[PDB]
């Protein structure tokens, strides 16, 4: 590769920056202590520097010394079931299907454009992408796009296994009534026509109502704890055709979910939620198999979109791909390739027993949870979006990660670690690292806002609020050319890890702990189509906010969990456009 390889801050310079970090959200006692552990774990000849040299060495050995330590620390490692807590869904506009071939000409549309798509990734014909926004123009790392068919996620009692494939025939698995059958879609290079699909479709949903060959729902399982799944997939693998069935879905190319009609209304918040666990095994919620990369949803009733596994690649890559097959769904039907004779598409058997009935019913009841513990909703800003903030020599991100900031602090009295998501695929095999957007100008800025007995002028809190989206700038900055200290931070940890299994005080400090617990975890996902990304919280007090910055408007995707009397999906969504609103009066003084 031409890209160059993910820097390695120094030292002295990530150890300062932690430190300043945490200070404002740490009691002073506690800073003192981490002051004092930092310093003896950074001194000269000390701890610090042997991990520091043992990185670089790292650094020159491999293309990017932390996809292993990051791919396991963010996803692998995770215990949490997959579904809200990690696998985020992009939603598609809503659709119209009156009848049920409008459903299946749309999937056939877009398995269509599937194949295209991957046709374009397997001759290397997608045109490198290149920064925008902070920093634009150099090339950007590609990998990502290669994950995005040829992966699959197996559970692990302990870590997952994230496998990278190619089967020949190549196939789709398509899910209905919760059954999973086989759809071939290239026999020798030979790419089924849109016309052939739709016929192979009708035949599955057929097959799918047919209740002498109803099996199981099997693909419950794959929404419960890792753990959890691991050992019931030890189950299954003792027989033998659940050990073909299995590999068939781990070698696919994507599932396509043809999802029965939703019960509540169709609205974004709900058809998201239909996208995000399904809404239970009641609902849609067993019509899915999670380990799987992506799972294309085209509902009977109109809701569509893409639920994925985030561990082989990020959104942004996701979304390009997703509004490229959309726009090929609105570019003309080619002409024809007509396969006579056309095969049945197979259904997978399952050799069910009781103990696999066990595990069902428990999938089952921890997806419920899952389901009425969510509390999710979209907001539209509609005031302004990022025009007026440009206005404002302001970037929008940052402007908008402050006002995510001054809601958290108006609604609980308190900033909290929180995470950005910072794409650094300027360098090879680039995944993300941290932008803390929990910064000391923020706090200035958001107890000058609040804080009613201070009185602070208009024109001073104006002050603050410039400072603190500079500040919020200048993080975002260092962060996406690999300056931050996140990933920094991980690599040194395990590296230390490795040499005893006993962490230095340095990481055992309960400031590394706290701040790494994200009560308040976002990211921008911008999109030009209709669509929009969201996701569950990652901690059982925090918030979940992605959102999607457009010249006028600004779409908010807020969850938390019912669980927690402390947050609110709805008062924080008020409380963010009441600060957008704060924000905008301040910049027309
Ligand atoms: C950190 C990050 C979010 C910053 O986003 P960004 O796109 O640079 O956003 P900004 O808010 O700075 O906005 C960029 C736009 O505002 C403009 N802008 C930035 N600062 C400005 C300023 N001070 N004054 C006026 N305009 C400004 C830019 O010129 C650009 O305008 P353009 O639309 O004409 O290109 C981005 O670099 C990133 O990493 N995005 C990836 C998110 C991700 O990974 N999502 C999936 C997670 S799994």
């Amino acid at each position: 590769s031409g890209l160059p390889k993910l820097p390695v801050p120094p030292l002295q310079q990530t150890l300062a920056t932690y430190l300043q970090c945490m200070r404002h959200l740490v009691s002073e006692e506690q800073f003192r202590k981490s002051q004092a552990i930092v310093q003896q774990f950074g001194a000269p000849g000390g701890l610090g520097e042997t991990l520091q040299q043992k990185l670089l060495e790292r650094q020159e050995k491999t293309a990017n010394w932390v996809s292993e330590y990051w791919l396991n620390d963010m996803y692998l490692n995770n215990r949490l079931a997959l579904p809200v807590n990690s696998s985020p869904a992009v939603i598609f506009a809503r659709q119209h299907f009156p009848g049920t071939d409008d459903q299946l000409r749309f999937a056939a549309s877009l398995i269509s454009g599937v194949l295209s798509y991957k046709a374009l990734l397997d001759s290397h014909s997608i045109p490198t992408d290149c920064a925008k926004g902070q920093l634009s123009g150099q090339p950007l790392c590609m990998k990502q796009y290669y994950g995005l068919f040829s992966s699959y996620r197996l559970p692990g009692h302990t870590q997952d296994t994230l496998v990278a494939q190619m089967p020949e025939p190549e196939h789709v698995i398509v899910a209905c009534c919760n059954q999973f059958f086989v759809l071939d879609v290239v026999i020798n290079f030979r790419r089924l026509s849109e016309g052939d699909l739709f016929t192979q479709l009708r035949k599955i949903v057929k097959m799918a109502s047919n209740a002498a060959a109803r099996l199981p729902p099997i693909g419950l399982l794959t929404s419960d704890g890792r753990s959890e799944w691991a050992e019931a997939r030890t189950v299954l693998v003792k027989d033998s055709t659940n050990r073909d069935s299995l590999d068939m879905i781990e070698r696919c190319i994507c599932l396509v979910c043809l999802d029965a009609p939703g019960g509540v209304e169709l609205s974004d918040t709900h058809r998201a939620l239909q996208l995000l666990h399904g809404g239970g095994y009641s609902k849609n919620g067993a019509n899915r198999w999670y380990d799987k990369s992506l799972q294309f949803v085209v509902g009977r009733d109109g809701t569509c979109g893409v639920v994925c596994e985030h561990s082989p690649f990020d959104g942004i890559v996701l979304v390009q791909c997703t509004e490229h097959l959309l726009k090929h769904m609105t570019q003309p039907e080619l002409v024809r390739s007509p396969m006579v004779p056309l095969p049945a598409p197979r259904r997978l058997r399952w050799k069910c027993s009781p103990e696999i009935q066990g595990h069902l019913a428990s999938s089952a009841e921890k997806l419920q949870r899952i389901v009425k513990n969510l509390d999710f909703i979209v907001y539209k800003f509609d005031n302004y979006g990022k025009t007026f903030i440009k206005k404002q020599k302001c970037s929008p991100d940052a402007f908008i990660q402050v006002a995510l900031q001054l809601a958290f602090y108006r609604l609980h009295r308190r900033l909290v670690p929180t995470y950005e998501s910072a794409s650094i695929r300027r360098f090879q095999e680039g995944r993300v690292d941290n932008i803390r957007s929990a910064t000391p100008e923020a706090l200035a800025f958001v107890r000058a806002v609040t804080d009613h007995k201070a009185a602070v002028p208009a024109s001073e809190k104006l002050l603050l609020l410039k400072d603190a989206i500079r500040a919020q700038t200048a993080y975002t900055v260092m962060a996406i050319t690999g300056m931050a200290i996140d990933n920094h931070l991980l690599a040194l940890r395990e590296l230390a890890r490795a040499m005893c299994a006993a962490l230095p005080e340095m990481f055992m400090d309960e400031t590394y702990l706290m701040s790494n617990r994200f009560v308040l975890s976002t990211s921008q996902v911008p999109t030009t189509t209709e669509m929009f990304c969201c996701y569950g919280p990652v901690v059982p007090n925090g918030y979940g906010a992605c959102y999607n910055p457009q010249p006028e408007t600004i779409l908010f995707c807020i969850s938390s969990f019912h669980s927690c009397a402390a947050t609110s999906s709805s008062k924080f969504a008020k409380a963010v456009e009441e600060s957008l609103i704060d924000m905008r009066d301040l910049c027309s003084l």
